[PDB]
């Protein structure tokens, strides 16, 4: 009931308590472990927004204070007479700063704490969405030098009226199906492609088309927007070393900003909250670009290297996977876009992990999704043992909206 | 109740019934994941039934579950259990429990390899010396000249906790680690502990950074002995690079033969605390762990300088290169010297195809993703992008404290 975690590259031990105001299941059983899985009314909602405003008022060293006692009396007559109630907005700004501070799968959460959050609770139709979109984009993005933030649209009311970003990400290139049956551009966004022409996107057809945005206000059906190309900061991938790397046509884009996911403060759920930070560098070069399922460069890659690909021990994906991230990462860097390595990401956490056991009495993390996708025993991150639980407020992933949308 | 894993790479889905016969708890709750936590004298009372599960599963695995044969046993246990406490394997059952304890390690890569296990009965050894040779004859069996064959040696089970057989070496070949006055060490870090166990105990230590340690052997309960391995049975490869040539003078080796000592294998409720097995190397084990884990040879920061890389910030990848080429090197030298190694690889996509199969054929795999996943080129590996239950099944291999933790000396 008061767990230690050991570091086993440096033996520090820390002491975790945090856990057991742990309230959301795991998926995991003393008999299963689903580590690795990565999917495991009036009278529920009042116990929810008392738990969240005790620990706001907690927060904020009032902890049963007049102020504290006659907000929990102002929410609770707002629930019984409306069914839900308003977040104050200093509320919304603590709600959204902590469901980062537990996003257990995050290594950027040091960061947690500057987050600068867009209010569009106001909002009431896709054209209002796109505005607010739009704005946090050339906010976040800043020329380059990124900041991170979130946009909240209206919460939930009854369920048939939700705001939702259809996209997975703000940016994202569109992939193809081709006459030979393979892919052009990114395979893993098929599916909303086929949708967006269906919209009726005019779709360029090429390797790196910026998508559109597909809004749904108010639970209405979605619809499209071009952003406005000179708010997509993109870069164009070159080697410090590899002259010829220039010519794979390799870009990215330097904003990554997460956008189906349901975020969930005292109850009330906001099911259109597009939020955005900075890459570190692995999530292009070793996940966009090498995934079997992804642009999956390497065999292009290791061929204009001239290895030896007779045999897998040659180490060829390895050698042509280490050389591919020295260049989103060189690119990002003289093209001044903010961009992080997997050292010092992980190197970041780890101190970030352990200010949060000094000041909070832990720290949920997901090893699985922590430690980096390549050269993990060399990062720190390999070595610490985590317990990964779910507390509130937090992220939720959520089903692409299609399949629960009626049209 | 069905699970399915599934795999987002290809898309396949597969279901596990196998993790309704798991017993043991893994030390998660539906409030806490332990998943990376790296841990998360017996009764007559229990067991009975732990021999009964274990015989009913031998039972049906050779296609006789309520024969003659099958009462006539557990009745024959039963008597064992109420007169005399225990009870004895026979020697096809002891086969088939190390076979499935190695099926069911969850965090082993290389079940593919699982039915072939050459298994040596060790349960008439009564000594140290005994010990020795038997681990000798494991040693030269497995080593087999550079062709590595997977082998398990076992000898006689726990009676009342008090008459223990241990092997103290963590592994039955690894080399010395000797802490200067300075701070720094000399060979393997991880090692330095049990090396100071051996020079305590006698050994008299060459100190340098590649000392084969001498075996530290407990026979029924009795104080440790120490012992030399024969050299000339100790298999080692000098590391080498094919296009860099700088790379020998590095001075850099590692031995063949990787041998388990230190864990406790469980059949049938029965406690064997003495089961040194051996498989042979995925490469990352050395050219990823033993090399360049920072609590273990560190080498990154002298493969870097010899290769010129710019060293002065973390984002050259020059931690990443350096790592790669030392993982080229040790496929290289096994390889040239025709010692049986496999690359990540090759062994990631054998466990998929093996793991598949179980399902197909036992209804699940158990798996910890933690450990399955190489610690270099997670993502380009396809168990990378596979879901994996994890349970605990018996037969099963448990870690046990370090016996130096746990002796009473006898003086
Ligand atoms: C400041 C720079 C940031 C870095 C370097 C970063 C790092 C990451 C990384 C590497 C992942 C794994 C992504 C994957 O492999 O799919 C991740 C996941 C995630 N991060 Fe961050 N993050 C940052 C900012 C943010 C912000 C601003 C938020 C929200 C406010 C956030 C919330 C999340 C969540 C909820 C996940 C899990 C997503 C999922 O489950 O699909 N992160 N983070
Ligand atoms: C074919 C050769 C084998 C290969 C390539 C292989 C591969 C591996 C690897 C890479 C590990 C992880 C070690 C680490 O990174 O800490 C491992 C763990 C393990 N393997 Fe194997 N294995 C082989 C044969 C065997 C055999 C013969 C057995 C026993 C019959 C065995 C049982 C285990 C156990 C119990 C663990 C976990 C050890 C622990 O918890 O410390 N393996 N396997
Ligand atoms: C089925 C499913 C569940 C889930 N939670 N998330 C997903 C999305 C999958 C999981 N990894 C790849 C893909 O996510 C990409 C979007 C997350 C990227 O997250 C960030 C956010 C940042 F702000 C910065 C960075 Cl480097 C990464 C799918
Ligand atoms: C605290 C603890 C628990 C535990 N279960 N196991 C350990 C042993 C640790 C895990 N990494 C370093 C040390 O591993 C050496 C033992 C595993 C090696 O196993 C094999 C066996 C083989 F036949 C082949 C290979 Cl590549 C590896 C420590
Ligand atoms: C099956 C496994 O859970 C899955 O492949 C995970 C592994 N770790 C991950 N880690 C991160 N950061 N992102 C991911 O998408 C994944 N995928
Ligand atoms: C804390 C963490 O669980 C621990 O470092 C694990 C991570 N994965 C591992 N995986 C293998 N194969 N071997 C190990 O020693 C470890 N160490
Ligand atoms: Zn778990």
């Amino acid at each position: 009931r008061f767990l230690k975690v050991k570091n086993w590259e440096t033996d520090v031990v820390l002491t975790d308590t945090l856990h057991l105001k742990s309230t959301l299941e795991t998926g995991c059983t003393e008999h299963i472990c689903m580590g690795s899985i990565m999917l495991p009314t009036k009278d529920q909602l009042f116990p929810l927004a008392k738990e969240f405003l005790d620990q706001y008022y907690s927060s904020i060293k009032r902890f049963g204070s007049k102020a504290h006692m006659d907000r929990l009396e102002e929410v609770n007559k707002e629930i019984e007479s409306t069914s839900t109630y308003q977040l104050k907005d200093t509320e919304l700004i603590y709600g959204a700063k902590h469901a980062w501070r537990n996003a257990s799968r995050c290594v950027g959460r040091i960061q947690w704490s500057k987050l600068q959050v867009f209010d569009a609770r106001d909002c009431t139709t896709a054209h209002g969405m796109f505005n607010y979109i739009c704005n946090h984009v050339k906010y976040a993005t800043n020329k380059g030098n990124l900041r991170s933030a979130i946009t909240i649209f209206p919460q939930r009311t009854d369920g048939k009226h939700d705001f939702r970003v259809w996209n997975s990400q703000l940016i994202r290139y569109a992939g193809y199906k081709q006459p030979d049956g393979s892919t052009l551009g990114d395979p893993a966004n098929v599916q909303f492609t086929e949708i967006c022409i269906q919209q009726g996107w005019k779709a360029p057809r090429g390797r790196f088309d910026v998508l559109p945005l597909l809004l749904q206000a108010n639970g209405n059906d979605p619809e499209l927007f071009q952003i406005p190309p000179e708010l997509v900061l993109e870069v164009p991938i070159r080697h410090p070393k590899f002259d010829w790397f220039k010519d794979l046509g390799l870009k990215w884009y330097g904003l990554p900003a997460v956008s189906n996911m349901l975020l969930e403060i005292g109850g009330l759920e906001f099911s259109a909250c597009p939020f955005s930070g900075w890459y570190m560098g692995t999530e292009i070069g070793v996940r966009d670009y090498c995934d079997n399922s992804r642009y999956n460069i390497l065999e292009e890659v290791a061929k204009k290297m001239d290895l030896d690909m007779r045999k897998t021990s040659s180490l060829w994906k390895d050698q042509a996977l280490v050389e591919i991230n020295i260049a989103v990462l060189y690119s990002f860097q003289s093209d001044k876009v903010t961009i992080v390595d997997h050292h010092s990401a992980t190197e970041s956490f780890i101190k970030h992990m352990e200010n949060e056991y000094r000041c909070r009495g832990g720290c949920p993390a997901d090893w699985v999704w922590i430690v980096p996708p390549m050269s993990g025993s060399i990062t720190p991150v390999f070595h610490q043992e985590m317990l990964n639980y779910r507390l509130t407020p937090s992220f939720e992933y959520q089903p692409d909206p299609w399949n629960t949308h009626v049209w």
